[PDB]
């Protein structure tokens, strides 16, 4: 693989006590603690940009203003594909020596700084090379370091004209050096469509490579592909989590909706996954009637539709975001019917915990049986298979995965029984609600009372909302 | 009704040639031409804030730098409920005279300015009162005008602490004057959840009243209620459209999802309305395979689910946003079944054009007929009712409203027939796709080819995508 960033071990910086967060060329930093993201970007500027090193470090630049500690930010680089990667050649041409033949792939770039009290100016002492144990003397011919011929920081901070012309300027002038775009909040004066355009140029075109993107709007993350997403936790003590966000060719067709839905959820402290928009309407009504500040204390309703949760689960778990999923046990037929049914409702929850896909179970449904009787038989079979796999359901509850008894609507009817009958005035309100999920769900929500909302919220079969709200 | 702003007739300003856009206390300005929104906010500052009047007008402050023309911005106020509206008392206590007894409700506040060439300083000559024809001499005791005791502009431009403490400061200090918050892009350094919080305090709490909000992120418009949404058109010649955005008590329950979906669509030049997420997946795949820049040249996929389009149609039409709707003719039963069916697929399209709701039509479906035969009978009835109302369908095509022959999936099968059979390998792929819309639609999209996408795009039954793409 081409040359890629690997890790940065920021220690005793303005806010970073001791963090070793992985990197990979295309980087995205977001989340809480805007000062944390700003400090991370300025740490990269200190490690790579000469325009920031010359000012040195101050008393405030250290962690808790404690001048005793030493700033040590160590960028880690991975080198491979020497004969075809131009940037690898750019990095290894300037470095003369200090590269042990044992490990020609790894390359450290550290930055040691100790504060002196006789002058109140912490000197930036670059010490880069290939091994942490042994460092040779850096040339440092005056103000320009040897690193200055390799890594030049192009700082973008607000105007689409500048973004459009930086491509031309770098292509025609900065070919020799490696460009590292440290973009900090480019959504300041860009429209939603402008944010989409900038995301398309960033995450798809090769003109922006090795870029560190700071964003606060989900629109800038609509085209994420093989990047490294970095999320800063909400605590004042900065904790950052990293995840390779790459879409498989299986999800390539649905990549647009996948990214559009996941980008908004990336900024939520707690994310709840749902299948259909009727579930969205019901959960939104319940939350508005019990806790309208769910979006405020950290919450989201991620509508995934079909596909699988595997990509969503990996992305949400790697960033450390609270993981909540409520799903419906659905038995879908495939190829020849009448005895062929998959277990997507359960096959998903198995795939989230790994294991293996269940075989296509066979249900003996007579041909003459149809309509209400067929649905009753399917519900009985779903109840039987749910009662059979009690251990798997227990593991899902232990791993914050919620699976319905048969379907979501049956759980809703169990939580509130008389309210459904009063609203729909039918002997079988569940069947009527399944007849047209959207319109009937809207009608149910419009006539849904606060007491009914509280009953739904406090029921154990709807514990997803309780987990989303939190303490 | 309480005192409310009514209109501002900005003439010959920095970019506004001649515009008379309505106002109402809670105002939102967004869209293209960020300079246009900035000029509008500075026009309000000139008309109300003394901190901007003292600098006067410059050569650049006029339209096309033509000093011959005269700046004339005329704010229009509506006065009512005198005995209970404190702000009405605040406005009418300072004004002594100049209020004709014939019209005590309307109140103009103009601002005339002519450029002199002997000093190169356009004097701001305030002329306010109650009638355009006759104006009495304004007191103007020095630097502070008589208006300065009524309207004080609180300019907010980046930090949630300032927003939190402006409430306290205005409540404890600015009780006597009328506060007019001219908020310009508060999303500069606010998170998505912070934007939601600010929107909640703005559009719900009474502490922010008479505020002019400029936004570029849809997250700030998640709580819109009885405000006046102002959209600037994309042309360099500024055109602004206004609309009262108020939710009826019928839509109050679904208000959260309504606003969440509509806020994003508000920033799109062209908006296409869809019902289900499977439609979203299909349209996204087709667009990505024919025109990935649909989000760039102006486009959106508004998922409305159930409810009605009436609120959406009114909002999108009033702002002047291109209106595109693709819908499915669905016959939903109500109360006692077997002969009772509504025409939501057609009742909607009728309600969008006004008229009256069709009566609940009766379909003679025998009880023994079920499953495939019942669906076939329903499709035949839908085809018959579509062929019956050719004139209504022609009007919908004339008004950019697209109604399916029977359903969307049937139109998709008509557009591409062999591709569906190849992908699903079933004698009736449409029935299988309706069996589980989400998963089967995902499977179809994953195996959908570029030639099939082009065929779907160029077919007349999918003209919604062609209209969304445009020339």
């Amino acid at each position: 693989g081409p040359m890629k960033f690997s890790n940065i071990t920021i220690k005793n910086f303005r806010n970073f006590e001791k963090v070793n967060i992985n990197l990979d060329n295309k980087n995205v930093i977001f989340g809480m603690n805007d000062i944390g993201k700003t400090n991370f970007l300025y740490a990269l500027r200190f490690l790579l940009d000469k325009e920031i090193r010359k000012f040195g470090f101050n008393k405030s630049d250290y962690h808790k203003h404690d001048t005793s500690k030493k700033i040590e930010i160590i960028l880690t680089l991975d080198l491979s594909n020497y004969e075809k990667d131009e940037d690898t050649k750019k990095l290894i041409s300037v470095v003369k020596g200090a590269r042990t033949s044992a490990n020609a792939d790894v390359f450290y770039i550290a930055l040691e700084s100790k504060y002196d009290d006789k002058e109140l100016y912490g000197n930036i002492i670059l010490k880069w090379g290939s091994e942490l144990d042994n460092l040779i003397d850096i040339p440092g011919r005056g103000n320009i370091n040897a690193l200055d011929n390799v890594f030049k920081v192009i700082y973008i901070n607000p105007k689409m004209l500048s973004y459009s012309i930086y491509n031309y300027l770098a292509k025609k002038k900065y070919e020799d050096k490696i460009v590292i775009y440290l973009i900090e909040e480019p959504e300041i004066s860009l429209h939603r469509s402008m944010q989409i355009a900038l995301s398309k140029q960033l995450f798809e075109q090769s003109t922006y490579k090795y870029f560190f993107l700071s964003t606060h709007s989900p629109e800038l993350l609509y085209e994420m592909d093989n990047t490294r997403l970095i999320r800063v936790h909400s605590t004042e003590k900065v904790v950052c989590s990293s995840h390779m966000y790459n879409v498989e060719e299986a999800y390539g067709s649905v990549k647009k909706k996948l990214n559009k839905a996941l980008s908004s959820a990336l900024f939520a402290e707690r994310v709840l996954l749902i299948e259909g928009p009727s579930e969205k309407i019901l959960f939104e009504k319940v939350l508005d009637e019990v806790e309208p500040e769910y979006e405020l204390n950290g919450g989201f309703l991620l509508e995934v539709g079909g596909t699988y949760f595997n990509h969503y689960v990996c992305t949400l778990n790697d960033l450390g975001i609270t993981h909540i999923i409520k799903t419906d046990n659905d038995l879908k037929s495939k190829k020849g019917k009448k005895g062929v049914y998959e277990l997507l409702g359960l096959n998903r929850c198995l795939n989230l915990l790994g294991r293996e896909n269940l075989d296509e179970i066979t249900i003996d449904i007579p041909e003459d049986i149809k309509g209400k009787k067929k649905k009753e038989r399917l519900n009985e079979r779903k109840k039987e298979i749910f009662k059979q796999y009690k251990n798997e359901v227990g593991e899902f509850l232990g791993e914050r995965i919620y699976l319905s008894e048969i379907d979501l609507e049956n759980d809703l009817y169990s939580a509130i029984g008389e309210s459904m009958k009063r609203i729909f005035e039918n002997e079988d309100p569940v069947h009527y609600l399944q007849k047209s999920k959207l319109f009937n769900m809207v009608e149910l929500v419009n006539n849904l009372s606060t007491k009914d909302c509280f009953d739904v919220f406090e029921h154990e079969k709807f514990a997803c909302l309780k987990e989303l709200v939190g303490s």
